[PDB]
């Protein structure tokens, strides 16, 4: 028996809200509203304990983020991607978890598709149907009447383009499912470029052979774009760089529709003079800018006179200021109180397309239907928050999940529009705990807000600032800085992935990968300022750089079998042992290339102890079975425990250690490398399955010049055979081990960029396309998702 306290910001909401708790029966779950008198008042009483929940505008995410908030997104809207897999059987389940009669249930055929018709049963109506799930124009047809026909439109554009190269020299690559990849290379010509998610070409990023290609960045399509507009009288005569002395309404000051677009076009048209934050207010500089208006939440009482609230009410971020919200805006411009009103497109009808227009950007007057056109940006989807200790989350969702699916009216009231929820709300959905105002937003979008709210970090050209995974870390990393003279700061995260995400939020400069997060990384435009070099035995390339390297240190990962001790071969793998599920040489290298070869899940169809695999698979029991050396065949001496008992993929390291005497403990010690060899020859002849890539110190692209160079100095300073290297260690440490760098690392060598693809240009051609499919498709996460561009169409009837 739980309840959800739901913060209401007006009267109207309260009244929404108490009709919800008469309605709505969700069982063991008590609606509660709390009464406030604006969107702050309701942020603070979350941010004490006294609400739970409330809905935001995403412009005003990330200043709830922050202090004195504190508040983090759970639950939005999700959007339809072209992206999205098996979407007909997600939406007939969720259409089948609605406790109701006779809503439309889509059909799937037994793959999972749509069928080419779609009929709802309870009214007769049919239809045809991309493979998206989008009607086709016209085709709805009542009972009674004679079908459309439908044809499968299941064949994406890429694909096609495809098999329009191929008969009768441009062929283009594609993503596994069809769609185009974001980087094309011309075969024939050389060249390169980036295309958006319809596979048409932007502008300014063809690159000729030789010459560097352009960074491409991941599209996704995305339906249902609202937009923010300004909307005018047909009657009026003014232009968008006329707007200065003129009255205004707003939706709201921290709404993207109502403010923060418009201050945005408004910068970069020049039209509004105004310094940089904490300098000026943007408010005073609008103040300024405007005569008199109705902003609701303003503290410049001009933008606060043309309000109708009354007082006590008057300009506040709450419905009981009859101006407040996209519609209070329109109201405002209606009643003549503002000569234009800044509002999302959502409150447009065709209703008001004979006494309104709209104000582009450009200078000119459109109508309504062009809002596509004449708009100042696309506004993201509000989203409900919580306190970020997400205490809460739990119950919020499972109310908000059950009233949804026993049709309670959460998304419409007679009291008026948009009073817990936008109205244009279709159904909302549970967040990832990962995601806060910078995943949410997205890298571009978060910049935005950053530097719109003053926060934005102007990073120094002479200091480095090396995120650390932990407290021994930060202590290495604190030493490092005391003895840098300036050039090296020290920043905190909890993970590499943490730290990946400072740097993109301008709060970190550098940090050094392993190769899991590297395909990341380089997803969000990252590159590797310099690399971990560990070969032990030259030591050449480290003092000089480009005395040239033969060899990086890297591993190599192979499969260790034996000389006539065993007959195994590849072809007849079927029916060994690995050291973990995580570790990259093995499991991840062999696992991909069994999978890219013939088809299968390699889960148990294929061998006859790989810790982490659930339990008891057919392997996993050869060794219990833990991902950790507690059981004694996990890591590379356990793996190679493995081989020795129940005999039939390591690195090749695994045997020179061990073998040879230097591992005793009765069972390794021995053994032998004559004894011991690997499947494509002798034990150190190259008969291995891939070459694994050096760990890489990454960062921006604007900050690689000045990385490289400081880290150039600093090991000339420092490190391993450094001037004053009796003052600190580079790549050792009395506070651990491994802390910064790999313990064992030579030194840093700086990443010499090829005229290749970044992808490739870092992992090697074998690697990428053996363990990503040469794709930049073949991993998808909520920080690829925020560094993904969207861009907006119709519908997705691109196929
Ligand atoms: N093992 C090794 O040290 O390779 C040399 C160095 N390091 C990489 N990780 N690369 C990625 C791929 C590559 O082209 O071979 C190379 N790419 C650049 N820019 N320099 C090379």
């Amino acid at each position: 028996a739980k309840q959800v306290r739901w913060c209401a910001i007006s009267d109207l909401e309260q009244k929404k809200c108490n009709d919800l708790v008469g309605s709505c029966n969700v069982p063991d779950i008590t609606l509660v509203c709390v009464l406030r008198s604006s969107t702050e008042d309701c942020m603070t009483a979350i941010k004490d304990g006294q609400a739970d929940a409330m809905f935001l505008d995403s412009g005003e995410v990330y200043e709830a983020s922050k202090d004195p908030y504190n508040l983090k997104p759970i639950i939005a809207e999700p959007y339809s991607s072209n992206r999205d897999l098996q979407k007909c059987l997600k939406e007939r389940q969720q259409a089948l978890a609605k406790k109701m009669i006779g809503h439309y249930i889509p059909q799937c055929d037994e793959k999972g598709n749509y069928q080419p018709q779609q009929c709802h049963g309870s009214t007769g109506h049919c239809w045809c149907v991309n493979a998206m799930g989008e009607k086709i124009s016209g085709t709805n047809t009542p009972p009674g009447q004679t079908r459309a026909t439908c044809e499968r439109h299941e064949l994406p554009k890429c694909l096609k383009e495809r098999q329009v190269a191929l008969g009768g020299r441009f062929v283009p690559q594609c993503d596994e499912k069809g769609n185009y990849e974001p980087q094309q290379f011309h075969g024939s010509t050389g060249y390169s470029w980036c295309v958006n998610a319809i596979g048409e070409e932007i502008a300014g990023t063809k690159t000729p052979p030789g010459k560097i290609p352009a960074t491409c960045q991941k599209h996704d399509l995305v339906t249902t774009c609202h937009y923010a507009v300004a909307m005018v009288k047909k009657s009026s005569a003014f232009q968008f760089n006329q707007l200065k002395g003129k009255r205004s309404c707003h939706s709201g000051v921290s709404k993207t529709d109502g403010w923060k677009a418009l201050v945005t076009v408004l910068v970069e048209k020049k039209l509004l003079s105004w310094d940089g934050p904490a300098k000026e207010s943007i408010q005073r500089a609008m103040s300024k800018f405007f005569s008199v208006s109705c902003i609701p939440g303003a503290t410049q009482t001009n933008l606060c006179k043309q309000c109708k609230g009354e007082e006590g009410k008057n300009c506040k971020n709450s419905h009981d200021e009859p101006y407040y919200g996209n519609y209070g805006a329109f109201r405002c411009l209606k009643e003549d109180m503002g000569d234009v009103a800044f509002l999302r497109s959502t409150a447009l009808s065709d209703e008001h397309s004979e006494v309104y227009e709209l104000l582009c950007p450009d200078n000119t007057r459109k109508p309504l239907n062009k809002y596509k056109e004449c708009n100042l940006g696309t506004v993201p989807a509000g989203t409900v928050v919580t306190r970020k200790i997400s205490d809460k989350t739990e119950d919020i969702n499972n109310f908000l999940m059950e009233a949804q699916k026993r049709q309670c009216k959460l998304f419409s009231s007679a009291h008026g529009k948009d009073l817990m929820f936008d109205d244009s709300t279709l159904q909302l959905a549970l967040l990832s705990s990962e995601v806060d105002a910078f995943l949410y937003l997205g890298v571009k979008l978060f910049h935005a807000m950053k530097a719109l709210t003053g926060d934005a970090h102007l990073p120094s050209k002479n200091k480095v600032r090396w995120c650390t995974i932990n407290k021994l870390e930060k202590m290495k990393c604190d030493d490092w800085s005391a003895v840098s003279g300036g050039a090296i700061a020290c920043t905190e995260a909890s993970c590499p992935k943490g730290c990946v995400k400072q740097i993109l939020k301008g709060e970190a400069d550098a940090v050094k990968l392993e190769v899991q997060y590297m395909y990341e990384a380089l997803m969000c435009g990252l590159l590797p300022a310099v690399e971990e070099y560990h070969n032990k035995d030259d030591f050449g390339p480290c003092k000089t750089p480009g005395s040239p390297y033969t060899d990086f240190g890297t591993l190599r990962a192979v499969a260790l079998v034996k000389k006539s001790n065993k007959d195994i071969n590849w072809n007849n793998i079927k029916g060994s042992c690995h050291t973990g599920v995580g570790d990259i040489a093995g499991w991840v290298i062999p696992v991909s290339l069994i999978r890219r070869q013939n088809d299968n899940s390699d889960i148990d169809s294929f061998f006859g102890c790989a810790p982490g695999s659930d339990t008891k698979s057919n392997l996993c029991k050869l060794c219990k079975c833990s991902l950790s050396d507690k059981e004694a065949y996990y890591g590379n001496q356990g793996a190679f425990r493995c081989l020795v008992e129940k005999g039939d993929f390591v690195p090749h390291t695994v045997v020179f250690e061990n073998t040879d005497g230097k591992n005793p403990a009765v069972w390794a010690k021995n053994l032998k490398s004559e004894d011991f060899e690997l499947l494509c020859a002798p034990v150190s002849n190259s008969c291995k399955l891939s070459g694994i890539p050096p760990p890489a110190i990454v960062t921006r692209e604007e900050s690689i010049s000045d990385v490289v160079r400081i880290v150039a100095n600093q090991q000339s300073l420092y490190g391993r055979k450094g001037f004053e290297k009796d003052m600190f260690q580079l790549f050792s440490s009395n506070k651990g081990n491994n802390l910064l760098f790999n313990d064992n690392t030579q030194c840093l060598i700086t990443f010499d960029r090829q005229p290749k693809d970044i992808m490739e240009d870092y992992f090697g051609k074998p690697y990428y396309t053996t363990v990503y499919g040469a794709s930049r498709s073949a991993m998808s996460s909520e920080l690829i998702s925020a560094c993904t561009i969207k861009h907006c169409s119709n519908s997705l009837e691109v196929l």
